[PDB]
C-alpha cells in the first residue's frame, strides 16, 4: 500500500491525490532560493500544499531545511510552508527546520491545517526568521504598528476537528507558536512549546545605539515608554485561540471564531501566554499541562483547567481576561521556579468576573514580595498600565470560590464581592472588599 519516493520533486504530485499512502524516504532535504521560481520545484506558496483527503504521509527521519530566504522569493505575499486543505490526512514525524534568520517579505506561517478530521503527529518544528525581533509585541502585533512587523508563526490550526499531537515547536521569530483561528474543535496534545526570553532592561539599554526601538524612543503601542522590571516573551502566544480567522473545508470559505478547543499535557515555555483560550467560544478544558517561564500562565475565559501547572518567575499564573468572564473552574498548580524571579506584574494571579471556582496549590515556602493572589484591583501588567487595554483590568469580581492552599498571600479589592476564601493562612488574606468569607484550613 506504501508509496515511498527519494525527492521533493517526486513527492509533490502525491500532495493532489486522495487515498494515497505515501513515504518520503529517510535523509535529508534542503529547499533554498534556487529551488523557487517559475521552472523550478516550488512555483507557488504554500510550498506543500496538501489538496488531497484520507492520505497518510510518513517522515519518518526526514529532514527538511527550508532556507528562511524562500519566505521572501515570493512578492509581497503570505508564505505557508505547509498547508493542509483536504480532509482525514495524516502526517507523522517529520523534522522540518527554518534555516537562517531572513524575514518573510509579509508574513508567514509554517503549518496551516485546514480542512477536518486532519493529525499532525511527531513534528519536531523550529522557526526561525522575523521582523522585528527583540522586542516581542511592544512596538504593534497587529495593525497601527510603531515599529512594522513581518511576523512568522508556526503552526496555525483552523477548520474542524483538526489535531496536533506529540510535536515539538521551537520558536526563535517573532510570531504566534501555535494559535488557532475560525478552528472548531482543535485539539492539541502532548506538544512542547518553546521561545525565548528578553527583559525589558536589556531592551531599553539599546539606548544611544539608533536600534529601531531607539529611535522610537521606546514608546510603545500601549500608549507609554517601555517601562523597566518586566521579562518579556520574544514570540507571541504558546497556544492562543482568536475570535476570527477564515478557514476553508469541502470548498466552503468559512469565517468565524474558534470554538470547543481542547488541549492536553502540553509543556509550554518562555512564550507571552501558556494556553490563552479566553477568545474562542464554545467548551473550553485545558488538562494536565506545564507551563514554565510565561509571561501568562492560563487564561480561557471559562470553562475547565485541570491538573495544570505554571510557575510564576515571569507573570501571573492565571488572569481572567475581562470582568465578563464567567465560570471559570481551575486547580492550578504553582510550580517551583524553572529560573530566577523576574515578575514585574506583581501578582501571581489575577481573578475577576464571576461564578469562579478556584483552586490554587503550591509547595513554594519562598514567597517573593511582590507576589500575591489579586481578586479586582489594578494589575501592574506591562500591557495594562495607564489605561492601555481597559477592558482587561480593574475590573470587579462576584461569587467567587477561591480555595488558597499556597502560602501566596491574598489582596481583595474594594470592586470584589461575595468570594468565598479558604486558605492555608488568613493572617496574609487583606480583604477591602464586601461580604467575603475568610476561613482557615488546616495545611
Amino acid at each position: 500500500q506504501t508509496t515511498t519516493v527519494y525527492s521533493l520533486e517526486d513527492l509533490l504530485p502525491y500532495l493532489k491525490q486522495d487515498n494515497v499512502d505515501v513515504k518520503l524516504a529517510p535523509g535529508t532535504y534542503n529547499v533554498n532560493g534556487f529551488d523557487v521560481g517559475e521552472d523550478r520545484l516550488f512555483s507557488t506558496t504554500p510550498l506543500f500544499l496538501f489538496e488531497g483527503s484520507n492520505s497518510t504521509y510518513d517522515f519518518t527521519d526526514v529532514k527538511l531545511n527550508i532556507n528562511t530566504v524562500v519566505l521572501t522569493k515570493f512578492g509581497n505575499n503570505e508564505v505557508n510552508e505547509i498547508q493542509i486543505l483536504g480532509n482525514n490526512n495524516v502526517l507523522k514525524n517529520l523534522k522540518l527546520e527554518d534555516i537562517g534568520t531572513t524575514a518573510p517579505s509579509n508574513r508567514a506561517q509554517s503549518i496551516v491545517i485546514d480542512g477536518r478530521d486532519n493529525r499532525i503527529e511527531g513534528f519536531h518544528l523550529t522557526i526561525r526568521g522575523s521582523y522585528p525581533y527583540g522586542y516581542g509585541d511592544a512596538f504593534g502585533k497587529g495593525g497601527g504598528s510603531v515599529i512594522n512587523h513581518r511576523k512568522h508563526s508556526g503552526v496555525l490550526i483552523r477548520g474542524l476537528r483538526n489535531h496536533l499531537k506529540d510535536c515539538t515547536i521551537i520558536s526563535r521569530s517573532y510570531g504566534h507558536i501555535v494559535f488557532m483561528q475560525a478552528a472548531s474543535y482543535p485539539t492539541v496534545e502532548g506538544c512542547y512549546i518553546e521561545g525565548e526570553m528578553r527583559s525589558t532592561d536589556d531592551m531599553l539599554a539599546e539606548e544611544g545605539t539608533g536600534s529601531p526601538a531607539d529611535k522610537v524612543d521606546f514608546m510603545t503601542v500601549w500608549g507609554y515608554k517601555l517601562p523597566a522590571g518586566y521579562m518579556m516573551s520574544l514570540q507571541e502566544g504558546g497556544i492562543r485561540a482568536f475570535n476570527a480567522g477564515t478557514t476553508y473545508i469541502d470548498g466552503v470559505e468559512i469565517q468565524r471564531a474558534t470554538d470547543n478547543p481542547t488541549v492536553l499535557n502540553c509543556t509550554i515555555k518562555n512564550a507571552r501566554t501558556g494556553v490563552t483560550l479566553a477568545h474562542a467560544n464554545g467548551t473550553k478544558y485545558v488538562e494536565g499541562c506545564t507551563v514554565l517561564g510565561c509571561e501568562n500562565g492560563y487564561s480561557i475565559g471559562s470553562g475547565t483547567v485541570v491538573n495544570c501547572g505554571a510557575d510564576a518567575i515571569y507573570g501571573p499564573v492565571f488572569k481572567n481576561t475581562y470582568g465578563s468572564d464567567k465560570g471559570y473552574n481551575a486547580d492550578i498548580t504553582i510550580l517551583p521556579p524553572s529560573d530566577a524571579y523576574y515578575n514585574g506584574h506583581d501578582a501571581v494571579a489575577y481573578i475577576g468576573g464571576s461564578n469562579h471556582n478556584l483552586t490554587f496549590r503550591s509547595e513554594i515556602t519562598e514567597i517573593p514580595s511582590n507576589l500575591k493572589i489579586m481578586v479586582s484591583g489594578d494589575l501592574q501588567g506591562l500591557r495594562v498600565l495607564h489605561g492601555s487595554n481597559p477592558s482587561q483590568n480593574n475590573f470587579a469580581g462576584t461569587n467567587i470560590v477561591l480555595r488558597n492552599l499556597t502560602n501566596f498571600p491574598v489582596d481583595l479589592h474594594s470592586d470584589s464581592s461575595n468570594i468565598t476564601v479558604t486558605s492555608c493562612d488568613t493572617d496574609n488574606i487583606t480583604d477591602n472588599g464586601t461580604n467575603n468569607s475568610i476561613e482557615a484550613i488546616d495545611c
